[PDB]
């Protein structure tokens, strides 16, 4: 129970045969100049340089893939947009991964609003940084909290509706939206519908694939401990289970206009070829 | 199908097990803010000056009926600011009235500036700014989805699907983003903020309303109802539906009960006091 390490292969597989059945475009790759990848890397360091952290520029560069692969390339319109979403991206993850002893709002949020103003006009830079702020203070708000573990031990249900926030989709969208300037994906993403409609496809994937590392340190955040991963018939039917909540939840967003259904889609299967790649 | 068009079998049989479920889950009774004749009528005056732009004339019995939710389902024994609470008066009062309005006479031009013009006169300037992206997100919202296959989709699926359409089309996003200044609680304006409190209180509002809403709905031709998703007509599969309905809303409150005190004691008086006003 202890790892999923016996159904690494064969579930990469059904992932990958579910989106080539039910997704089919392929995710692309956003390639940074240097130019761009090292004004990316210099706003992440200056941004955590207050917490007493140094991070290489490897650490970044495997941050921030995430976003060059889970953005949609040819709807871009916004690079400075882009930018601050790996700027973003990185910094919090960087957050989400320390000792909340080390966790200090009066240095770190100033800078998240500096992040904002640099890159976003007036208004967005409000709405992302109000997203980041509100990702950043839950992420605190729910270590050794019982909320997070009544969300996360009752049923899968109330633990993605937990994950809408906790995983951070809710903070990407809010992002992220001024890259496309669409007027259709800003107003679900400013609603979170945007966030709701992703969050299973997202969660999912990243929960298999963190899982061993997560229960080895007693983290109870992933939907595979609410079945017994020993018991090969019980994982199989929890995994077709959640390929289903995917898949119903994909072919529900191919009803939504064709420009907002590929970033959800592309962010979805981007994330998937990220985590395995 | 005539038989699918009512839920009146089971009106008294519904009521008295939703009763029956607040009583064994949440056991305190909501209780009615009261207004002052003066507040009262400034709350009315406040919703007449928001919708004359659009030539809509409002008698003081119509808006007292909407404003009935707001009295019932906050939480007086934690108000502390009732500037925030008028606010949420009209904002539900003149949102509501949007919401029934012909979609033809929608003037975003004319509406939008008084839903600013409402929270820059009773909020704060950091929460008056919340309280009206919330109001515009939702009347947009409310805009966008009318004829939307989008709609169509997510109301028509699976009821998990039309619950997540449901966290902003019933409203219940907009209600904890205004609400929170009413109370002053870290903890609940964090959970206003995220929309945790949103999706933990979104199925025990909407079933409740789609329940006591359902004949209406039908007969006018709506679908964002989640009985569409049984078949009425069939005891024993509406049976079986509103108890699965049952059990989503009790699974809420127990976790509900998870959260610091106060924070529960406001979301367990908003589902169980919107149950009171729809009935009353
Ligand atoms: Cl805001
Ligand atoms: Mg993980
Ligand atoms: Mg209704």
């Amino acid at each position: 129970r202890s790892s999923v390490r016996p159904y690494l292969e064969e579930c990469t597989r059904r992932f990958q045969e579910m989106f080539d059945r039910h997704v089919v475009t392929r995710p692309t790759k956003v390639e940074l100049t240097d130019a761009e990848l090292r004004e990316v890397i210099d706003d992440c360091n200056a941004a955590v340089a207050p917490l007493g952290k140094t991070v290489s520029d490897e650490r970044w560069i495997s941050y921030v893939g995430v976003v060059l692969w889970s953005q949609s390339p040819r709807h871009i319109k916004d690079m400075e947009a882009f930018k601050a979403v790996c700027v973003l991206n990185c910094v919090t993850a960087v957050w989400d991964d320390m000792d909340p002893a080390l966790h200090d709002f009066g240095l770190f949020l100033p800078q998240l609003r500096k992040i904002c103003e640099k890159y976003y006009g007036p208004e967005d830079a409000e709405v992302a940084y109000e997203a980041a702020r509100a990702f950043v203070t839950s992420d605190h708000m729910f270590r050794d909290s019982p909320i997070k573990a009544a969300l996360c031990t009752t049923s899968p249900e109330q633990y993605f509706r937990f994950r809408v926030t906790d995983i951070g989709v809710d903070f990407w969208m809010k992002m992220s939206y001024p890259i496309y300037r669409h007027p259709e994906f800003t107003e679900h993403a400013k609603t979170s519908l945007a966030a709701r409609m992703t969050t299973r496809g997202l969660t999912i994937v990243n929960d298999f694939y963190s899982y061993d590392r997560e229960v080895s340190l007693g983290q109870i955040t992933n939907c595979f401990r609410l079945c017994d991963v020993s018991d090969e018939t019980a994982f199989k039917e929890f995994f077709q289970a959640r390929l289903d909540d995917m898949i119903e939840d994909i072919e529900c967003i191919k009803a939504f206009d064709q420009l907002t259904q590929d970033v959800f889609l592309d962010l979805i299967y981007g994330n998937f070829v990220w985590t395995t790649s």
